[PDB]
């Protein structure tokens, strides 16, 4: 089966994440945008990372994102189907 | 278990939402972006948060209260399953 | 209900809109611009919350409308929605 | 001479602005993006940013088209005119 | 009489500090912000904030001082000032 | 100094980036995505504040990288302060 992985990371770790995913060979699967979050309130500029991966690739992915970036969270959510167009 | 709550809202309701989420103590879990929608071209705000299943009803009602006007298109809230969350 | 997401070529934004206008499905769609990688790429991300019964036709529509000619247009994913609330 | 016309408008005015510029015959000159602004912890606003580059001659008529379409009031927005040294069209 | 546009590209992590410094100065209302991509050298990819404020010519130096102070670590980004011919309120 | 903004076809984003990488100007460049109209268009917008002596080169680099057979605005800058 497939899974959507999303990570909301500190903006300044964009490069390290990019580099980490280049190296693991999974950059092409990654979409990135920039979003607004909050602390304390306080205004935070975050980067949101989206990747749809194989169930089997999930654990490794979380590890590779976590190491690259270590503010942040990663959530995994189910996918019914993918159609590569 | 864990749920993702997403809303598409009137752009003009951003501060009311933000203030309600501050008051409710959930703000740090919320991220926002601005997206294009369609009536007709629309500039909307997309809201995202991940919450305990037990806090879902309180989040829904908090967003709706902060952002409704009497509907000529106030928006939509969707809840979706989350398998896992990792704090880095 | 389901969520339909697609990451498509930026150049295909109009052929998507028009295709979705005609099907009566445009109102459901939200669009954002995001970055992918192939190399740095500018893509469009589409998001639709749809009746389950409409999902095959929506996928078929998005595919014919965007079909790169050739290699790596992008991807359409479907994921579950527990509920949707229409805001007052 | 050429000018850049920028406007920060109410997000709910994007369609009405767009419609007026279709009518005007200028739409193709318009670029839009969505930006954050602030009101009076400050108030967080979600706004629409408008960029059009026009001939000096068309500037007054444009400020007017923009204002008409977008006013309510209490937003409504602001329009800035700035100079442009040159425009190069790529083909 | 004269108006200027003050634009700055800053490190993303300095968003709060700039916000707070502008609130204090009573200048925040004039500011729009958006998130952009920029580049560095090992090219590296950088998340940035683009700041945009239209100000009275006489407030320009203060504004530069304010942004500069709020966002420096050293180095950080840049600020640039350009002319505005007119401003109209809708 | 002058500000150069360029609104370009989205699918030319990489060609332009690597062109500026080569030229040694990449660090001055900011990119975003905007919407235009032709009809709804996803555009890429590029911003760079450049020395006046570099403007001709920049225009040439951008046009040559992006053209297929968009637009670039050059506008004045009163000053730049590096933070």
């Amino acid at each position: 089966s497939m899974k959507k992985i999303e990570a909301i990371i500190r903006s300044d770790k964009l490069e390290d994440l990019k580099a980490a995913l280049v190296q693991s060979g999974f950059i092409k699967g990654m979409t990135i945008s920039q979003v607004l979050g909050f602390g304390n309130p306080t205004l935070l500029a975050k980067v949101k990372v989206e990747i749809v991966a194989h169930d089997a690739a999930v654990e490794e992915m979380i590890t590779t994102i976590s190491q690259a970036v270590k503010d942040g969270k990663i959530f995994v959510s189910p996918v019914d189907e993918i159609v590569r167009i």
